């Protein structure tokens, strides 16, 4: 069995990130990581007619950057796993239609960036695909349509040697402790990130000392301190080992886990500044209906371990 | 490799449907198959306060039926694959929270019924899970919300594992998105046929098979209008299904969402009874949302297939 413990998949065959691509808007371009993205636009329309075509252009850009880096055509990919981080896959389905790659459509939450890589990894490791493409996108301009980073990240994975290996993934379970305040996203998502991180370490018999970095996505300032405290209650001390993507992309539930992980964290690993990193993307599973009814907001966090090859 | 041809996964290890569960509304109860569903309700609210709690109760019923028939508890399942037709985080997410099973959230479309089984199947065959639960649901009363601002009222769930059962799963074909330019939200049957045809053709080609190798080729929700088109398209590719084709949308009472409940309640019984030995089930989905319809964009469609056989 490749399932280790309760929720962690340990891949047994060689598995690598062969290339990645990122495309972002102006707010991201002006931030500390602005120069690391493959595409970065000076204005939010991304030279497009409207917001829909803007986000579609961001994903197409990110995907073509990833493919270009390996001189791959769309026909060279066996499976495509993608979803929007915010909307109802309005972008992902359009891009899938153009790529013509067999398509597994995932539900768009901020956890989708790692959910798509986890599934892609299992399919490649299980012999169901030679190469997989995983992608997600979001656009600040349309993030309101529930009752946010502007960008998209894509990765190409395969068993062919690359600078970064994927060694395990932990699938999260939905966690909902009550929060209904659509603006209290930090306090709602933290318990999910905590459960997934705790289960991952328990499953692999590891501690934060086995990681160079434990990176969360989308907890930002409010959620991070809560996550650390919750982990301490479980006897898990992340210490200075924890950082959040929402905290690195802008100067002094924003779906930024993918573009920061792909544009920045992967570069750090390939440069040998980080050897093993646990990345946990956390999503608030909501939408108009949920909020329209003042219901609690369920959250989920999925994790993936990347290591220098 | 388990990948065969371009888009077909052939499972190399023992893989079975251990049980299934279906829960439906009054309209389905009154239909020709009404007697085959595990649970049915006399009124669409299903004893619940609103349409959201109604659909949630239906999925909880179907999942509990599937689990109960095998004497399993929610803790006995390693992975849960599910989605619901509104994509409002209302049903599947709610049910996943209560079950506490590691959850892979799929985008709801009428094609999700087979997408969830295909992924579940690969994860089991790949050693990533011992048992998987897959479920989908829809409700007639909120079906309009996919387009704005005939759908089945029910839910089907299945428990899968390597433990011997009456029904084996031998392959699955993952579809690619096909879009020939149909904008009309109710010419959905015709927007979906091309996707269903592409998947059936590729599935047959990948495995070096013809319709003669199947006792039944069943499409999910093409219904009255889409079925003739599908057969015409397959013929244009030199594939003659003849009388081997049927559609779930024609057996329960397009974009109907009846694929899972008809397959689970009816088709599975036919296979276990020995009346059908190998069946290709292809669920077809129109990938849309109000944003799509609102801007009168063409409607992308996708079809995923799974082959079920008598053990």
């Amino acid at each position: 069995m490749k399932l280790t413990g309760k929720q962690t998949w340990e891949f047994e065959n060689p598995l690598f990130v062969n290339s990645s691509g990122t495309a972002v808007g102006p707010k991201e371009k002006e931030g500390p990581l602005g120069h690391l993205f493959d595409k970065s636009y000076d204005e939010m329309h991304c030279n497009q007619k409207n917001w829909e075509m803007a986000e579609r252009k961001l994903m197409e850009d990110a995907v073509q950057s990833a493919l270009s880096k390996q001189n791959l055509k769309k026909e060279d990919i066996d499976i495509f796993l993608a979803g929007d981080l915010l909307n109802q896959n309005v972008t992902a389905n359009y891009v899938a239609r153009h790529l013509k790659i067999p398509f597994l459509c995932l539900f768009g939450a901020c956890s989708t960036s790692m959910e798509s890589i986890a599934i892609s990894s299992a399919l490649i490791d299980g012999g169901f695909a030679k190469r997989a493409l995983a992608a997600t996108s979001s656009h600040n301009a349309t993030a309101e349509r529930q009752f946010t980073v502007t960008g998209s990240g894509a990765v190409v994975l395969s068993q062919q040697p690359g600078g970064i290996k994927i060694t395990s993934a932990t699938v999260g379970r939905v966690i909902d402790l009550g929060i209904t305040d659509s603006q209290d996203m930090g306090s709602a998502m933290a318990p999910a990130a905590a459960d997934t991180i705790k289960q991952h370490l328990e499953d692999l018999g590891r501690t934060p000392d086995d990681y160079d970095l434990i990176l969360t996505g989308d907890l930002s300032g409010v959620g991070s301190p809560i996550l650390k405290d919750l982990l301490k209650e479980e006897g898990i001390n992340v210490g200075t080992k924890h950082n959040d993507c929402g905290l690195m992309i802008y100067t002094p539930g924003c779906a930024c886990s993918a573009v920061v992980t792909f544009a920045h964290i992967f570069k750090e690993i390939e440069a040998g500044r980080l050897n093993r990193v646990l990345v946990v993307a956390t999503g608030a599973l909501l939408s108009p209906t949920i909020i329209q009814q003042k219901e609690s907001i369920p959250c989920i966090a999925h994790g993936v371990v990347f290591e220098r090859a």
